[PDB]
Formats: C-alpha cells, structure tokens, sequence
C-alpha cells in the first residue's frame, strides 16, 4: 500500500497567448479516476529493444515489438512469439483489433502482417520501405499506416486492398491517432507539423507548425485536446479549436510516445530522458513519474485504465498497475 | 514561482495498524501551503536549541550558548542578549504577546526576563537546576517551566513568584502546550499527562512505548500531536480512542509545533528533515532536508514563515508558500 506526498517544482505548466505559469485548479492533483500512483508489477526481457507495446483486452497478454519479431507474454518467459520480418529490422508499431483475435505488426520492411490469434492471415504490401506508426478505425475496417517516404497508407482490412494514399508530410510521418469516433485523422511528421485530414471527403483540413519535430501525438478520447510530443523535450497541449495551448516541460530530452487513458483525464508520455510522466488533462498538472533505466520507447495504456507498459532502451518492457 | 506536483511513498501514515485511506482535502486546499522556500540563514554560531518570532512578523530570535541573538528578518544580527553564562544552552525563549518581554529558560536554575540597550528587568528562581521548555498563558499573567526534576513550576510574571509545582513525571519533563484552561505536558517517563489549570490537579495520562521530547495543542482543538524518541509521531484524538501514527522520521522527533489555522503541522528531526503534516491523519505536505539535526522550530502566528533551528549552528527561515 502506497500513499500520497505532496511535491513542488519550478514552474513546468504554461498557458502560451509569450507564457504564463498555469494556477492549478483543485481537481489537478486529486479526484475520481486520477491515478495516485503506479506501481511495477512485471519485466518483460524481450532482449532486443522495444519499440511498440499492446496491451490484449481482456488484459491478459502483453505484445512486444523488437527486432525481426513480436514476444507474447500472459501477465497473470513469452507464452508464444511471432515471426513478422527479417530478424535484423524493428517492429515499430502493433495494434489489435477491438475484439482482440487480430494484431497488425508494422515496421522496418515493406508489408503490414495481419495475424490470427497463431499464423499470418494476410500481408498488406506497401510502396514504402517503412512503416513507423499505424492507426485502427473504431469500425475495425480501416488502417492507416504512416510511410518513411511521409504518406498516410489507407488499408481495407476486410479484402486486404489499399484504398487512398494522403499527401502525408514532407521527410516522414511519424505519428498517428484518430479522432471519440471517427472522421478525423491527425498525422505528426519530421516536416515539424501536425495535419488533420478529413475521413469522409478525404484530404487535409488543417495544420499546425511548430518550431521542431513531431514524434508523438495523441487525441483527447473526450475530445478537444491534442497532445503533441517533440523533438524540443516539450509536450504541447493545443485545442483543436480554441487558440489556448500548454506547454509542458517535464521532460529534459525528446518525448519519444504519449497515450491518454481511455477516460480522458489523463495521459501519459515518455521520453529519452529515462521518464514516463503522468499529466492532467489538459494543463499538464504532474500526477506521477516513473524513471526508468534507459530511454522510453513506447507505451500502451489497458481499455480500463488500470496498467501501463512501456518499452525501453534498456532491451525490455515493464508494467505498471496503476494506482487510483 | 513553483507548481506543486504529486508523489507517493510507501504507506507511512496508519489508523490505530491500517493504513489511511487520504480524503480529497488532505494535500490540497485553502491554507494548505503548497511548499516552502528558504529565504533566510541566520548565522548564530552556536547550536540554535530555541527559536521563537515577533508578532507582527519582524525580528527572529535565536537561542544558543549563553546568548540570544536578534535578527531582523525584512543576514546579521540588530542586537544580542548575552544570558551569563556563555557555557549554558538557552533551551527555550518566549515572547509574551505584546512582544516588549522576553522569558529565557535553559540549563541554569533561573529564568531571565529581558525588557525589549535591552536589559534583564528579573529572574525567576528555581530549585531545579534546568528549564526543558515554557508555555505562556493567554492572559501573559503565568508562565509554565518544564523542569529537569520531571515538575511543571507555575511562575506570577507579575510579582516573580512561584505559585504551585504540579506533580509532573516521574521523570524529566521535556515539552508543554496550553489547550487556557488544560495543560499538556510530554516527559522521559513515556506519559502525556493533562492538567487542570482552575483546580490545579491532573486530568489523564497517555502511556507510550518510548519517550515523548516534544508535543502539540492544535489550535483548533480536538489534537494532540506527540513527537518522540522512536521516531514516530502520533496524533491523538484529546477524548476518542482514535489515534494516529506517522513514520516519516529516521530518527528522534525534537520539535512540533502547529500552523495557527490549526489545519497543519511541522515536526523536526535528528535525521535532519523537517516534515510538513496534514491534522489530523499526517498527510505529508512538504518535507525540507537540512544540512543537521533540526532541533527547534517556530510558525509566524499569520502561518508565512518557519523557522527551525539547527545542528549546524545556525537558524532557517522559510517563506510558507500557498
Ligand atoms: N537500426 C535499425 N534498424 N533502426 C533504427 C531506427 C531508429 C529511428 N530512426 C528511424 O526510424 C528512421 N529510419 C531509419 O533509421 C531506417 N534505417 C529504418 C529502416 C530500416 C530498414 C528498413 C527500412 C527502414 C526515420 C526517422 C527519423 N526520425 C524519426 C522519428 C520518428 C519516426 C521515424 C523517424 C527523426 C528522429 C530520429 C530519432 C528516434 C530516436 O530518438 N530513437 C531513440 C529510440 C531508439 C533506439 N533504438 C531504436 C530502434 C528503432 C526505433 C527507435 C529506436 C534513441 O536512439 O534513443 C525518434 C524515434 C525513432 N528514432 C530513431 O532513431
Ligand atoms: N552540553 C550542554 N550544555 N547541553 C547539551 C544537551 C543535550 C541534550 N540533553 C539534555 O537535554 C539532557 N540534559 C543534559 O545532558 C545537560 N543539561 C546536563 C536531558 C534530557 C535527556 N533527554 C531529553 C529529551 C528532551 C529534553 C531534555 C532531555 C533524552 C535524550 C536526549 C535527546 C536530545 C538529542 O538527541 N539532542 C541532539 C541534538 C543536540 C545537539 N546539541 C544540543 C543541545 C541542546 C539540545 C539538543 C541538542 C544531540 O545531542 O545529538 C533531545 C533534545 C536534547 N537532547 C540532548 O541530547
């Protein structure tokens, strides 16, 4: 059993209109599905570093993504592994369908491995020498997938046929998330911007420059909020609609990934700096941080909101029971 | 300008042993600082045993070898009171409410009292040959001096006389409060005991597994906040049953004192921190690591400032920042 300690730091959180320090409401630090802490409960020793992590719902299985193939692991040694690509090449992302009998694994080769959970079903193959993000529709018909050449791939899962290629970003696209169903796409690039894209009439709707690169992204499950993580070390906050941005600077080198938990209050992010930092949604109020042994790769929140697991530099993933 | 931000430790605050489950209230609210800022380092030289401030908040005095030090804090001393002798630790020092007199306890068999070139206007005898700590009355007609014997000598400021001796310890007593009407007193016999002050007789006794060295009275009422020798710090519930066990100390608790609102509390150790605490349950609200042992601490009566005294021969002041 773990209790709260109140802590304070020069000022992290600002309201950007030039920058002002954010006075925190008093639901910032405390409330109703606030985390108070999160608490490791396993080690996953992959032994190649681990660029993309998934959590199974119901949890039960934890994904991992390294070099040339993806390890299952039953967190209640890998229970079973999965042959994806050439052993010398990383998974960068996998992602599980809504009911959970099927994971697409992309990465550092030209195809996209649909899997049945276990053998390969199919092979979506790109132009692209490269995939490092992919996105779900909540229909479970559409993937998208963010190419090294800096298109968006749009896959039809149902007869494994591409189906559009958006402008995407000049240099590469890097990250990915759509928007609470289903009709937007926000893409992240190297190209130092973040571009929505219109699902229905398909093609770009808007953009938003910032004065460096885009690697991670994530959308409010709520709505509203964009999270975007950088090259800088810092996390923007922006409305989707509304001029108000936060800047947060809790991490001291690159945000490599950002997830928010599924009921919105909450997200999460990592950096090369060896942090996962938990934030409050929207503002950027530090509910907890976790320092790791080497450089946060990727993370992966459960559909409940009560583990994390991140992938790390030091060659392993690691879960975390969240803590309300 | 700083944001507060939110950490946990292992279970450190239990009911009695289960662990507290935290209200929404407890580290976070209106008078609840968010954290503390060192503004000041007072350079007295010797080990600083007693610390008290002003009211109005302007001077800081600091308690050392046969000296108390005046500090002006709006980095040297404006004026000091030399206590003869200089080889005698002043173990308390208390302003009575107007701030113009100053009572100097220690370890010596008398108290000074200093008219604020300042001067000693008197000097209370006593048989005991030393002063552990004192408490004014509301009224600033009576004075209570913990003594080395384990008595509590009941002093007449007004005509210099000793009025009563309560039965105190068995052994030494070493911390009081006043609740005007009860008074609190710690000791080396591991007893808290109440006093009547209108019939001048004792009310109870909490026994305890090791030795009380410092107490508190919330202001508020209701609390008793008991700093100890074993480390722990244990809050009790004045009538229920109920009581409170905090574990943020490595090592002897030597001084607490409570913020005025009543709603928190300091407590310093030999372990070198000062921990900021919620009443009653102990959530910690701020914890200071020094460079030693913190062996006394004063709260400004408008609950800004903290000062603590020192191991490192010196005094710390703190802006309480909300
Ligand atoms: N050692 C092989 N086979 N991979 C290595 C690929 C490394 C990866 N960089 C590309 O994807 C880059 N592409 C490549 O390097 C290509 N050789 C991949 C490829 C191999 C084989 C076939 C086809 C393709 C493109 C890229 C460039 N940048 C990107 C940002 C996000 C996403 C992609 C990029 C700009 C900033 C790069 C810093 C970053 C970073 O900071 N990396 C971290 C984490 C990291 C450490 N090892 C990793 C392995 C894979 C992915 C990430 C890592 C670090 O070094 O601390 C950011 C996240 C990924 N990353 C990389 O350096
Ligand atoms: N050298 C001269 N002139 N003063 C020195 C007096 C030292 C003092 N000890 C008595 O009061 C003792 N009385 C005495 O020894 C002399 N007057 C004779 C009586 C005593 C004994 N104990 C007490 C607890 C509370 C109040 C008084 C006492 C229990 C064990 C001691 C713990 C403690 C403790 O742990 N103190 C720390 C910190 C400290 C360092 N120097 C100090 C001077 C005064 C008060 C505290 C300190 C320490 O000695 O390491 C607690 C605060 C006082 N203290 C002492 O050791």
């Amino acid at each position: 059993y773990f209790q709260g300690a109140m802590g304070s730091k020069p000022a992290y959180s600002f309201h950007v209109t030039q920058m002002q320090p954010v006075p925190f409401p008093p639901d910032a630090l405390i409330g109703p599905g606030i985390p108070r802490h999160a608490r490791q409960i396993n080690t996953l020793n992959h032994g190649e570093v681990v660029c993309a992590v998934t959590i199974s719902n119901p949890t039960r299985h934890v994904y991992t993504g390294g070099k040339g193939c993806v390890k299952v692991w039953d967190i209640s040694s890998p229970v079973s592994q999965l042959d994806c690509l050439n052993r010398d090449n990383y998974i960068r992302s996998c992602k599980l369908l809504p009911d959970g009998c099927t994971l697409i694994v992309g990465g550092e080769a030209s195809t996209l491995s649909i899997w049945d959970l276990p053998r390969i079903k199919a092979e979506l193959t790109s132009s692209a020498p490269a995939c490092y993000a992919l996105a779900i529709s909540p229909d479970s018909k559409v993937c998208f997938s963010c190419c090294s050449d800096g298109n968006i791939a749009v896959w039809d899962l149902h007869n494994q046929t591409l189906v559009r290629q958006f402008q995407g970003h000049t240099d590469g696209a890097s990250c990915i998330d759509i928007s609470n169903d289903g009709t937007k796409l926000w893409t992240g690039g190297l190209d130092n911007t973040v571009r929505s894209w219109d699902l229905r009439e398909g093609r770009q709707l808007q953009q938003h420059d910032f004065t460096s690169q885009i690697f991670s992204l994530g959308y409010c499950p709520t709505g509203e909020w964009l999270a975007v993580g950088m090259e800088s070390s810092n996390v923007e906050v922006l409305h989707v609609n509304k001029p108000d941005k936060y800047q947060l600077h809790l991490h001291e080198s690159c945000v490599l990934s950002l997830k928010f938990a599924y009921c919105g209050k909450w997200f999460v992010s990592t950096g090369k700096d060896n942090l996962l930092n938990a934030w409050r949604t929207p503002y950027g109020a530090s509910i907890f941080q976790s320092k790791e042994s080497s450089s946060v790769l990727s993370c992966d929140i459960s559909v409940d909101d009560k583990y994390i697991v991140t992938g790390s530099g030091d060659k392993k993933a690691t879960v975390y029971e969240v803590i309300y």
